[PDB]
């Protein structure tokens, strides 16, 4: 299966969360779900970016909860980006 990464900006995500109202292994959880892509909510539904870069898509595991992420078949892994809220994080 793909690995799960994650990056600078990420780790500074989710000590905003989990004060907030976040869990630890929910991340490490949802990851069976970020690499079939199943739920993502019906009306959000993830989504590519386009624009230059390909590699980049965001999705939303929570309905008040994006998570953007690049994935790099060159070794089967899941490199995070960004999660959290717009209301949250600002």
């Amino acid at each position: 299966m793909l690995t799960i990464e994650t990056s600078k900006k990420f780790d500074k995500d989710l000590k905003i969360l989990v004060k907030n109202g976040f869990d630890l292994k929910l991340l490490y959880k949802v990851v069976g779900n970020l690499a079939t892509e199943q739920p993502l909510a019906p009306k959000y539904k993830d989504h590519p970016l386009k624009g230059g870069l390909k590699d980049f898509r965001e999705c939303h595991l929570k309905p008040d909860l994006l998570l953007v992420y690049q994935i790099k078949k060159q070794e089967n892994t899941l490199f995070l980006v960004r999660l959290g809220s717009h209301s949250e994080l600002f």
